[PDB]
């Protein structure tokens, strides 16, 4: 059953590399982790505030590095996205991270920037809910939160997806992407999306008008070797007001996919809505039939 | 000497083009009537009334008009009708040889048009950062509109500024920049900001919360040789709601300018509000005390 958590072996490090956390949401999160018998390590600066950021870059880097020093940690679950984790990229000690025993980094939204950087450096990562999702359709939300422990245990290996137009084909490549806006906002920097040939690019977003989504897509595709992608795979675009625009969002995305001669898929249950099922970031997967399979 | 509301004659013909967002018919008509009141001979591009979603026609249609503005021998300025979104899309197909072959005809606009201003500067073509032409068809506003003809005629040479941070010594370099969001959105692409060493980077924006301004600022500065800039000079940040953020906008921009060790000025009367005085794009200027001069 998909609301059922798997035990998480070892300990989960909780860090806040992006936006600041409300006290009551943090405490509610920890209580839910305890319900589930999850042993955790709370980063020492998770309650820090520096404007809307969870502390200074230096504070956030200390917590992320500490998460990789402890030997019993088997996963690093980001508490909140929002904005700010790209700020850490010029400070990360990548060598200290490759040397630690495997511990997938987990989050979405802004955290997409760190997922991509981790993939570039050969580090484990999972695209899934941030941990404060625990402290906030309710059934879908609960299955999404449960999907993290289930993927860490290796017991889920597929999601449903639909091919939009085109023709029947099989696409195999690395799973990359996440939040369209966050990733576009790293183009031209050291944190630009890692996009090896043949990759399946997952795109999703929230609270944008369509012109801002097109502006970011144009930028993201112009900044990578787009013609060498295996596929573009849309998750959800939630709270994105159409405002009288003549073309649907899928028409716009379809025009871009056609321009680069890459197939377009959609309705992956991933994003900011109730459906945010975890998927392994940077692994080889196959688009076949009605699913994405790893 | 003349009042800032007093226009100068424009000789020859002004090409009106719409390389970004679509144009409302009534606003266009009022624009043309004001041009006629001021004795300005104009030519409308064949596709300026095109619509393709929110864009002023397809890429091919807009390229045809832009190219035509450089093919016609009697055109002495190319005044963009509206910004909004879309002119970066023209960069892959733009025939620079064809533009460079034509007699001098400054490109005028702001907002999204900043992207084209920068590309023109990279290709050694004159450009002016100022009101888009539809601003005519909608006392400080009138002075802003008059400033375009006055700058084409070469009679205005300075704008007021105020020092905000960093060293107080004279800065001399090329005037670059414009809208922060639009320029950040070209980072990592063939249309990235042309930012030669020593430049005075002008920044301005409208309708953004502070975290979005910071995300774009971080990307723009990380994507150029920021440390080699001469200065950052802020125009207006119009309708940018603070919403309880603990740090002021001046504090945030101060922190970034300090991090790259570049002096920071503000209160340039340039942007989306009433105060949008024209300045020469890509021209060498001097920033000293309470004035920017060229």
């Amino acid at each position: 059953s998909d609301q059922t958590w798997q035990p998480i072996d070892g300990r989960v490090a909780l860090i806040a590399p992006a936006s600041a956390i409300a006290t009551e949401v943090l405490e509610a999160t920890l209580r839910q982790l305890e319900v589930h018998g999850v042993d955790y390590h709370l980063g020492r600066h998770v309650e820090a505030r520096y404007r809307y950021l969870a502390g200074t870059v230096e504070q956030r880097l200390e917590d992320l590095h500490n998460a990789f020093d402890m030997p019993d940690i088997t996963a690093v679950w980001c508490l909140r996205g929002g904005y700010g984790c790209g700020q850490l990229l010029p400070g990360l000690d990548w060598g200290r991270l490759e040397a630690a025993s495997p511990r997938p980094l987990i989050g979405f939204s802004d955290i997409s920037v760190l997922l991509s950087a981790f993939h570039r450096h050969g580090l484990p990562a999972i695209h899934g809910p941030v941990a404060t999702g625990l402290g906030l359709e309710q059934q879908e939300r609960l299955a999404s939160l449960a999907s993290v422990s289930r993927l860490l245990a290796g017991i889920d290996h597929e999601l449903p997806v639909q091919h939009l137009g085109g023709h029947k084909q099989r696409v195999e490549g690395a799973l990359i992407g996440g939040n369209l806006t966050a990733l576009a906002c790293m183009a031209g920097t050291l944190g630009g999306l890692h996009a090896p040939a043949g990759s399946i690019l997952v795109l999703e977003d929230v609270g944008e008008p369509y012109y801002r989504l097109e502006r970011s897509l144009w930028q993201l595709l112009e900044s990578i070797d787009a013609r060498q992608l295996g596929a573009i795979c849309l998750g959800s675009f939630t709270d994105c007001p159409r405002k009288e625009v003549a073309h649907s969002l899928e028409r716009i995305f379809g025009e871009y996919a056609a321009a680069i001669e890459v197939p377009l898929y959609h309705h992956l249950p991933s994003g900011a809505g109730a459906q945010n099922r975890a998927w392994p970031y940077g692994k080889t997967a196959v688009l076949e039939g009605n699913r994405l399979r790893w």
